[PDB]
């Protein structure tokens, strides 16, 4: 029930966005959303972008969501931990309220604080005693800190296959399976990278977060090779001339721009370093390169030229490392 309710809220929010607010799920984790708020005009926070984190409980909507600020802000009801002292979140939460209603109630709180029930004591004194100081320090902080079908990669898979096997081809059914492997890898790698960014309170997913994610999730030799390919790919992109395309600069067949777009689109973090998409794209290409190689080597040993869903099951199940990684995915 919790999941169904969370999807309906997204659908309702999808048709019409709330004024000055935007929110969406993180990767495939429905329970964890990321919300961005555009600063209200009348308030001193105008001109700043503020990010939040939302964690739906298992009992949603019968328990409240856990909302907090990742972006530092100056407010009588918001502290350094990002905690928000709002009545709807704890005392007045009702399953009739929606995440969209919550966000609009936080925008109102920025417009009009409740400084008699404060969360930071000193800020409530300044706001009540000397308002000019509150507004100007708010703008000081605003400036100093606040400034849909499934994807398919078929073309890029074809290009990788030809380098590995000039005369071998891949069937559409097998090609769809490849898209499932690429998405699963992308989702999980980036997924862990998002956790590490939040674990370390870092607003940027650099290539480093991708490496640490790759090194922990990929088993044994796969991780070693993938990290080597990713570091080589990042190094070549930084050095190469700035004129060429991002895919050619990194020496990869997979699209860097698109991968860079997907990290930004999934709300995995506040900002996305330029190195992360190249590292991740490289890891995707390596695993893709290996899988198609083994799949075709198994199809070639049957005196065929067309990979099929069977040869994919054989290339993975014959391999202990790959099977650990992608055994869960169904045919």
């Amino acid at each position: 029930s919790a999941l169904k309710r969370i999807n309906k809220e997204l659908s309702d929010l999808a048709r019409d966005p709330p004024a000055q607010c935007r929110a969406g799920p993180v990767g495939d984790d429905m329970f964890h959303w990321q919300a961005t708020i555009m600063g209200p005009n009348d308030s001193p926070y105008q001109g700043g972008v503020f990010f939040l984190t939302i964690h739906f409980p298992t009992d949603y909507p019968f328990k409240p969501p856990k909302v907090a600020f990742t972006t530092r802000i100056y407010h009588p009801n918001i502290n350094s931990n990002g905690s928000i002292k709002l009545d709807i979140l704890r005392s007045q939460w009702s399953p009739a309220l929606t995440i969209s209603k919550v966000l609009l109630s936080i925008c109102s709180l920025l417009c009009d604080p409740n400084p008699d029930d404060p969360l930071v004591p000193e800020i409530a004194r300044i706001y009540k005693t000397d308002r000019d100081k509150y507004n100007r320090i708010s703008r000081e902080w605003t400036q100093k800190y606040a400034m849909s079908r499934k994807e398919s990669y078929s073309i890029y898979v074809y290009k990788v296959l030809k380098q590995v096997h000039p005369d071998t081809g891949i069937s559409s059914k097998a090609m769809g399976i490849m898209n499932s492997f690429v998405n699963d890898i992308f989702e999980r790698i980036a997924g862990e990278a998002s956790r590490l960014a939040h674990y370390n309170k870092r607003s940027t997913i650099t290539s480093r977060e991708i490496q640490t994610a790759v090194r922990l999730l990929l088993p044994g030799e796969l991780a070693k090779h993938a990290v080597s390919e990713g570091t080589k790919a990042v190094t070549k992109y930084t050095s190469s001339a700035k004129a060429k395309t991002r895919s050619s600069r990194a020496g990869l067949q997979f699209p860097v721009g698109r991968v860079h777009r997907l990290l930004r689109k999934g709300n995995y973090s506040e900002r996305v370093g330029a190195g992360a998409p190249v590292y991740l794209a490289a890891v995707l290409e390596y695993l893709t390169a290996e899988i198609l190689e083994l799949a075709g080597n198994a199809a070639r040993d049957n005196k065929k030229t067309r990979i099929i869903p069977r040869h994919l099951q054989l290339a993975i199940r014959n391999d202990e490392e790959l099977n650990k990684l992608l055994g869960r995915v169904t045919i």
